[PDB]
């Protein structure tokens, strides 16, 4: 697998909280320079990511009600609206961990479902961060069950604020449940390009990076 | 300080993305056996937290744009909004951390002003986090002047989400910027009565705590 290649496999992501502009535009900088497949950023910064990667064929994405999952489902759906409409590609949300976790699997429907909806109507494609960190590999199943059940396109492992991030072993498990009917996105604390095979290997078809860089040279 | 008055400081918090329905409602059925000013959720659990407050006197607030600051202001304001439409008495934003770390001062300034036009236009109040464990000294003391030009009724030191919670020494420096002019609400790893007090006495007028009952036992 080329460099190349591999950057096509990444959404470059930077989504700490004190990203300044000039943090943001060096991402974008790195994303051209590698053609990844997105720049993936918090809400705030989809216009000037969009400005930056306009002309190129880089994707700005966002997420949404991220990294808890717990916003209510229509502010929810006006973020991503705006979001995509200011020029973001994808949406990556999270899912309502606490209302799985509680059983009330007609909830985390609920949730998951506006989005999809909001997301499809434009044309879009929505990820559902399941936050493997926080869930039993039951709920991991459970999770991308009721992800397809809503529409998801992708599940993606981690939003990169919990205890831990993508793991070969969730990935496959994710990979084993969804099969090729949706996307699997591995994404948090991966840091070199043998994890990022790894995860590719393990049946991710689309990875979240932020050490991009290190990775791709 | 008695404790029921020691218990009026305090918005009794719960945020974590596991929370589940049986922990909100537990966080409530704590919140009104001991009259504490606040019950402090995400957006999603505002009408739940509504209904098991109805008929007393503890107030559902809502965090929003929480914990990362790097939501899109229209958002925000949406998701603000809607759940004040839904039972929220205060809302509790997070300092756009990014624009204030890159010296862009008009979109931090126009940032909060956004959200305190919409807050005050329903007749409640806004309490800005400024998310001190990210933050220079001299940036706690021009977020606090920036909150106060915007007309935001408090300050906030922490997400609970960062590095580091309250501080002492933070406090002090919050309550003495903004003097008598603002509320200053100290959050984050207040673990025992006696760091309580300690808050109080540099200067808090509010507190976040989610260790209310040992506190207040």
């Amino acid at each position: 697998l080329t460099t190349e290649q591999l950057a096509k496999y990444i959404d470059h992501t930077n989504l700490k909280a004190d990203a300044t502009e000039a943090d943001i535009k060096q991402t974008c900088d790195e994303a051209k320079k590698f053609n990844t497949a997105s720049v993936c950023v918090n809400s705030y910064w989809i216009p000037f990511v969009t400005e930056q990667l306009k002309g190129t064929d880089v994707n700005p994405i966002a997420v949404v009600g991220f990294p808890l999952g717990a916003m209510a489902t229509e502010s929810e759906i006006f973020e991503a609206t705006t979001a995509i409409d200011q020029g973001a590609e994808e949406i990556d949300m999270v899912l309502n961990v606490g209302e799985l976790k509680g059983g009330n699997d007609e909830k985390v429907l609920a949730d998951i479902q506006g989005l999809a909806d909001a997301v499809h109507a434009k044309g879009k494609i929505l990820k559902v961060i399941l936050e493997n960190a926080l869930l039993t590999k039951d709920e991991i199943v459970r999770a991308c069950q009721l992800s397809e059940k809503a529409g998801a396109d992708f599940v993606k492992t981690s939003t990169g604020f919990s205890t831990s991030g993508a793991k070969v072993e969730d990935v496959k498990l994710m990979r084993e449940t969804v099969g090729d009917r949706l996307g699997v996105k591995a994404s948090g604390g991966i840091h070199s390009r043998e994890e990022a095979l790894a995860m590719i290997d393990a049946g991710a078809s689309r990875m979240g990076v932020s050490a991009t860089v290190a990775i791709l040279t």
